[PDB]
């Protein structure tokens, strides 16, 4: 089982870290939504589906930067909303092919009152979210951790 | 990761074990060595060696036969001599190649003051070398058991 980016950056059998660079609304108003959907950027694979099952959960998450001062939010994980900072785990999905299949995670925040001019500054650190790996078969418990770096500023115009 | 034999007997991912039929001095004097040359017949692989590191050990090795009662030895690992029978587990050799390669164990055995006549009887079991292999990801712990039989009587003239 192993995770792979869009832009080629991968995390292998075991686990790892990552840095993913995200491109991101330029302008935001407040009462907008900022979404950050990382299932059109994270993929992941099952290496031997037809003895083993593997299950994902987003473990924890955390917001740094811009997203942490100057927005409130959600996370979606497969179709359900979660608090964000995410101090619970999530239920599990299931990976049991080859094919890399999407890693259904989706940042949705808001710009807060305050919230004014720019409220992320590009290359800065906005979230770490970790995926943690089980399976049917083995011990294994590997954790894939997501540093989520802004590509781009990001205006909330006043 | 897993091992085979030069004639062809393998043990497979996840351990196991296997016999190891190894031709011996017709005839060695006291103070003469007899040499077990593991290197020309135990061979291992790492299956992903890409991302993954393979660690092996020499767990224990266990006298039995003639060898136990008839025998001094010691036996080198990759380079460094250690007791045998053996009294710790040896220092880690490294496997980072889907190609069959060697494993790097040599049996010097001396017979001792006392010993004559027929001292090792062919076809008896005359040590047992346990093979440990962990790894860089997760908390395989396997057992690769070589049990080795003499091809040969061996004589200590007196
Ligand atoms: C004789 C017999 O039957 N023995 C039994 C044995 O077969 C059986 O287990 C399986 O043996 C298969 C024999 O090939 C293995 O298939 C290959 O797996 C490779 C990946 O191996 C690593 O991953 C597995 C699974 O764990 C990871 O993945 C799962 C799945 O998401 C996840 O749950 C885990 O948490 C983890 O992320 C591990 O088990 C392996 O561990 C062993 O080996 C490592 C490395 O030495 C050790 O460190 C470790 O301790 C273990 O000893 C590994 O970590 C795949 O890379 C490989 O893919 C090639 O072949 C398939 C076959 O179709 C292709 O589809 C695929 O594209 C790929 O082909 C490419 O590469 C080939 C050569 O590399 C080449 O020939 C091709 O042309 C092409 O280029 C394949 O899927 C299988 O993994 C073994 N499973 C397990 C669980 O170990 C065991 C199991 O009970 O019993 C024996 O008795
Ligand atoms: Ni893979
Ligand atoms: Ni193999």
């Amino acid at each position: 089982f192993a995770c792979k980016t869009a832009n080629g950056t991968a995390i292998p059998i075991g686990g790892g870290s990552a840095n993913v660079y995200v491109n991101l609304a330029p302008v935001v108003n407040v009462g907008q939504n900022l979404v950050v959907d990382l299932s059109t950027q994270i993929f992941c694979h099952n290496d031997y589906p037809e003895t083993i099952t593997d299950y994902v959960t987003l473990q924890r998450g955390s917001a740094y930067g811009g997203v942490l001062s100057n927005f409130s939010g959600t996370v979606k994980y497969s179709g359900s909303s979660y608090p964000f900072p995410t101090t619970s785990e999530t239920p599990r999905v299931v990976y049991n092919s080859r094919t890399d299949k999407p890693w259904p995670v989706a940042l949705y925040l808001t710009p807060v009152s305050s919230a004014g001019g720019v409220a992320i500054k590009a290359g800065s650190l906005i979230a770490v979210l970790i995926l943690r790996q089980t399976n049917n078969y083995n011990s294994d418990d590997f954790q894939f951790v997501w540093n989520i770096y802004a590509n781009n500023d990001v205006v909330v115009p006043t």
